[PDB]
Formats: structure tokens, C-alpha cells, sequence
């Protein structure tokens, strides 16, 4: 168990479902002697877009522009924008991480998308040595907590808009997991635009009973880079021995390691492998 | 073939290898008789964010927002904000659209990722009655290009990135074929940090190439519309005789439709199905 946590609304009302989701999720932690942390983003009017202004000092190259080069300086110095640099340490303190948001064109809103790429900078966040489960936030939790305009069958296996295991890969593991999140189970609150009034505390008083005993929950399985070439020669690609092993066998490891395979269904959405 | 198209580039340079794919889009479509309209978004320094000031006029309901219902009253009457009804009279032109831009946090760039949501706004873009190939866009045929960090082999089914299939159905399917688009297969530029001076011009060949007979070319495969439950009380699953022939077939159908089975792999990047 953790000291601490940290919160990210991501829709502009405060009257939206999104809200009663974070001020239940606040007063929930608040109720077990966690300190939460809140990043309401459209309260602090967030900077979503990059342009070269993240950066303070002198541009070491301003004629052509690597912003991936030129941010992992400005970070080990000391010199990026300080909304920036106030929004890291909030990770470097919270041990939880808690995104409440909406599904709009099957993904995170664009300001939570900003977020994303100006505050995980190389070297705090990630790097191309301490990748995935040996990278920076590997001794944290996060987990996802979304609000759609469909319902649930319809996100089913065989509903017009696919699967939600699908859906999930690109964020919980080619970012959480990426930085090193051992990623949690993620809330899937369906078809919000419909639901009852009454039916609309029941998924507010599940989510409270459920924030409880979360650091002592189990996260989803992703596999591991202990099973890959991490050396860009051979190709990154997965260690030899344990190719064979899985060509016995029926299914595949994750979703993007389907490995032309049958998916573990429920791999992003269920933990028990 | 059509006479018109749009392009829309997602990096802040003109330097980068963005700018020039889009540059070497635009000398390419011009030579063959194409309008080329540019939507270059860091250059009309675009509004990725939304607030309640997409809407001209008085707002309906003032006291708890819904963006997805203000939204659409606020298109069909005529007074959106103009940044927007501006982006989709091009739209409206352009039979074909290209997107530039990095893969950056396994997915689209924050900027663009507001485009997406203030421009298609429902009536306009998609309805949940003209779904996904019966959807308004279905006359268009679009495209993506994209610029990697990593390189070809991390990407690859066994990689530690993992598919590739799998990052592009969220978008390629989930936003373009949900509008209508004959989504066509998709340009992946890796790895472009490390690539010689010289092969960074055999790319940008390769794509002029590419672009002379674009619109002749043959769409990716989505499991048609009309292979489903179109109503929401037997819950938008896929239709009932259906089910009974795949369950005899091997693979899947897309990627989001794996049935808990085989993906038919280069499904969201090769055409032939
Ligand atoms: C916060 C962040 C997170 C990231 N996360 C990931 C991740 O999870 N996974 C991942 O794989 N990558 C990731 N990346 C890397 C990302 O993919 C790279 O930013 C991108 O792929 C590299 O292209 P670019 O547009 O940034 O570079 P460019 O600016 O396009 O650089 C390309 C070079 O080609 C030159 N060039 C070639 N031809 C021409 C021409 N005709 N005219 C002019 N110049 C030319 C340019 O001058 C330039 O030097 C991340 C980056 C950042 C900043
Ligand atoms: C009752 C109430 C009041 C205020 C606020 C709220 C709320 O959070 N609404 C809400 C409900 C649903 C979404 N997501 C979508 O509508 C949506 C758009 C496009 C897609 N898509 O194509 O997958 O899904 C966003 C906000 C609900």
C-alpha cells in the first residue's frame, strides 16, 4: 500500500459524469489516508501542443528540429517549461495513476493526448535501454477509467466496433506499460448517455468499494522483456528459445503479441495469467 | 479519379521529413492534375482543444454539457465556430486525404488528435444510423504516412512494440471507415533517424510513385456493415447466419473482429482480401 495517487479528468463540465468519477475517486482515497494528487486538465487550462516553447534555454539545433532529441536535454538540465516540470514531480511523488476520460473516435481526448507527449520526455519516462517492466515507473500502478457512447455489446467480439482489448493496447501497454506502470484492471462505465439516474451511483459506489485494496491487486499480464532482444542488431525481436515454446502452444502472450494467433481474450481487461 | 484532395501535416517543423512527405505529396498530386488543399495545422497554429466555444450561438442546456448533442444542433443550423466550418468545406471537396504526421505514444500527435474531434461532428461525419461504410464519407478514400522512432523489426508480430495492425485499427478502421473512408493501405516510413541521406529521398520517390493511380487502387478489408445487427436491442452483435460460417473458418475477419481467433495479419496495411 501507498501514500499517494494521482488523478487526470480529461472533459471540459464539471457537471459530466467524468467529474462525479474523479470527486468519487477523490473522496475515496481521501477516506483510506492516500494523498490525491488532481491534474484537472481543463481547469488549468493545459498546453496540449508541442511546439519548440517547451524548451527555456537556447535551442542547440534551431534550424532543423528533433523534438525528441531536444527534449531529453532540456529535461537533465533543468530548463523545460515548469507546467511541465510541475506535472512530473506529482508522478514522481504519486505511486497511483488514475485516468478518467471519455472514448471519442476510439482513444483519449486530444488534451489528455498533449499531455501525454510533453510531460513523458526520454529519460524521465521512458528510454530505449529501460524499456517496458525495467523502465522509470516500474514501481507504480495505473489504470484506466473510461465513459462511452456505445454500450457493451456493442464493443464485444463480434460488435461492429471490435473489441476492446484492441482498443487498449496502443494505451495501456505502448505507454503505461512502455514507461514501466504495472498496468491495473481498467473501469469500463458503458453507454453513459442512457443510463438510468439511480444506476448512476451504482457505478460511482463499485468504483469506491473497488479503489480500496488496489495496490494489492494483481495487473494485467504483459509479456515481459526478459523474453525479447533488447539489442537493435538482431531486430528486437523475441529470444529465440522462446519462439519454440510457444509454437506448441494454442494462444497467444498479449494482444499485440497475438503472434498471428488466437488472443487471450479479456488480456486488458482481465488479470489471471 | 477525382479531381481534388487534402492533405494535413502534424509537426511543428519544415524541416522535418513530415513537411518534405507532405511537399513531395503536394509536387505529386499537382503533376498529375489534382487540387491539392494543405490543412498544415502547426502553420494556422490550429485549436486542438474543446471547449464550449465551438458553438456560436446560445447553448441549449447551459447547466450540464453534453459536447456530443451541442455539437450536432450546432452544425445543422449554421453557427459552429469557423476554424471548423472552414476545415469541412474541404472535406467536402477533397475525394482523397492524406495524413503526415509521427507516431508518437502509439498514435496520433495531440493536434491532430483535435482535429478529429471538433471537425467530425455527428450528421456531418458519422451517424449512428449511416454507420461506417453506408457513412457519409463512403465516396472518399483515404490514407496515412506515417514516421516511426523505432524500426521496422520492433513493430514487427514478435517484436516488443508488437503488432502493427494492431496501433492502426483504432484510427484506420475505428475513426476513417466509421465516417465512410475506403481506407487504402497505409505508408510506414520507420525508423527515420537513422536512415542515409540518400534513402531519404528513395522514400519520397517511392511515395510520388505511389500517388499516380491512388484512387484505383483496392481498399483494405472491414467486416461491411451489412454483415451486422444495425439495432440496439439484440445489441449491435454481428448477424446470426453469419456467426455459423466463420465458426468453420480458420481466421478472423479484421483486427478488432480476431473472433478470439487468427488475425489475418497485414489486415490494416495490405489489400487483397
Ligand atoms: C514524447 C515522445 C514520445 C515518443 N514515443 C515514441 C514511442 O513510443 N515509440 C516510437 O517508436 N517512437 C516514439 N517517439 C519518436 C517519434 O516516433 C519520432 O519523433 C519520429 O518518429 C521521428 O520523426 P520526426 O518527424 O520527429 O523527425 P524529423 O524532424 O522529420 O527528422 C527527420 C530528418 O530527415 C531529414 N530529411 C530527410 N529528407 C528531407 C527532406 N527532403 N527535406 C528536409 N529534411 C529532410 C530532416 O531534415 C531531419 O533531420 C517519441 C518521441 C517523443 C518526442
Ligand atoms: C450524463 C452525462 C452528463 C454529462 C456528461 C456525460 C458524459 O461524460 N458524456 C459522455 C458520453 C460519451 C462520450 N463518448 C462519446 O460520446 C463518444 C463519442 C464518439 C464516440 N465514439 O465514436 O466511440 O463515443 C463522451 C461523453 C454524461
Amino acid at each position: 500500500v501507498g501514500r499517494r495517487a494521482l488523478i487526470v479528468l480529461a472533459h471540459s463540465e464539471r457537471t459530466s459524469f467524468n467529474y462525479a468519477m474523479k470527486e468519487a475517486a477523490a473522496a475515496a482515497l481521501k477516506k483510506k489516508g492516500w494523498e490525491v494528487v488532481e491534474s484537472d486538465l481543463y481547469a488549468m487550462n493545459f498546453n496540449p501542443i508541442i511546439s519548440r516553447k517547451d524548451i527555456t534555454g537556447k535551442l542547440k539545433d534551431p534550424a532543423n528540429f528533433q523534438y525528441p532529441a531536444e527534449s531529453v536535454l532540456a529535461y537533465k538540465e533543468g530548463h523545460l517549461s515548469p507546467d511541465i516540470v510541475a506535472e512530473q514531480k506529482k508522478l514522481e511523488a504519486a505511486d497511483l495513476v488514475i485516468f478518467q476520460f471519455p472514448l471519442q473516435w476510439f482513444g483519449v481526448p486530444a488534451i489528455l493526448k498533449g499531455w501525454f507527449e510533453r510531460v513523458f520526455i526520454g529519460e524521465f519516462a521512458y528510454t530505449y535501454a529501460a524499456m517496458y517492466d525495467k523502465g522509470p515507473f516500474r514501481s507504480k500502478k495505473a489504470v484506466l477509467s473510461i465513459t462511452t457512447g456505445g454500450s457493451g455489446s456493442m464493443y464485444s467480439l463480434q460488435g461492429i466496433h471490435g473489441d476492446m482489448n484492441v482498443i487498449l493496447w496502443p494505451i495501456q501497454s505502448g505507454i503505461l506499460h512502455f514507461c514501466g506502470f504495472q498496468v491495473l484492471e481498467p473501469q469500463l462505465t458503458y453507454s453513459i448517455g442512457h443510463t438510468p439516474a439511480d444506476a448512476r451511483i451504482q457505478i460511482l459506489e463499485g468504483w469506491k468499494k473497488r479503489l480500496e485494496n488496489i495496490w494489492d491487486e494483481t495487473p494485467l499480464y504483459f509479456a515481459p522483456s526478459s523474453l525479447f532482444d533488447l539489442n537493435f542488431q538482431a531486430g528486437f525481436l523475441m529470444k529465440k528459445e522462446v519462439q519454440d515454446e510457444e509454437k506448441n502452444k494454442k494462444f497467444g502472450l498479449s494482444v499485440g503479441h497475438h503472434l498471428g494467433k488466437s488472443i487471450p481474450t479479456d488480456n486488458q481487461i482481465k488479470a489471471r495469467k
